[PDB]
């Protein structure tokens, strides 16, 4: 029960609500963001942060102080934002997390969202077993079995094949493809 413009434009209006962070808040974020994705005890001690906040030291503590006040208090339209993201990294697996990572300090954000972002907009919809021909030039260097943009999609669970076929949409990847994606976007936001 989804069209993915509905995803898109529901990840767009977030990806919005943070256009607050202005340079270094936008810098700084998305720094101490790649942390918490290669580490855990980000992920949990962030995720735990939220639920008056204290200081907190390393990379969740990079994230809470572009969302914080003078005191303890969370801006709610900032940290909401972050929660909606954390979310969808709950979903993924602790490979993909250190993907999403390995693309962040690269410029490589973009090109798979647009991967992604295809195979989402082609599945039709989102339940029905769908064909989803790969788009040409989204798929890396040399794609295959080690190829980031591989286990990226495997990892939600998607049956891949060699010469550069279509690929069966089983709707079981939706969560993943949806978080993949809405992740993907949210961070490709603050690199701009």
């Amino acid at each position: 029960t989804e069209d993915f413009q509905g995803l898109r434009a529901e990840v767009e209006t977030i990806s919005k609500e943070l256009e607050l962070l202005d340079r270094e808040l936008c810098q700084l974020l998305l720094e101490g963001l790649e942390g918490v994705l290669r580490d855990q005890l980000a992920l949990r001690a962030l995720e735990e942060a939220l639920e008056p906040v204290e200081p907190l030291d390393g990379p969740a503590g990079a994230v809470l102080e572009c969302l914080v006040l003078s005191s303890g208090m969370l801006v709610p339209e900032l940290a909401i934002p972050v929660v909606y993201l954390l979310g969808a990294l709950t979903m993924l697996s602790e490979t993909q997390h250190k993907l999403l990572a390995e693309a962040l300090e690269s410029q490589t954000l973009l090109g798979p969202l647009e991967l992604v972002g295809s195979l989402l907009e082609q599945s039709a919809p989102w339940q029905e077993r769908s064909t989803m021909s790969l788009p040409p030039g989204l798929l890396g260097n040399s794609w295959g079995e080690g190829a980031p943009a591989w286990v990226l999609l495997d990892e939600c669970g998607l049956e891949l094949g060699e010469d550069t076929p279509h690929v069966c949409w089983e709707p079981q990847a939706q969560g993943r493809m949806c978080a993949l994606y809405a992740s993907l976007a949210l961070l490709s936001g603050l690199s701009q």
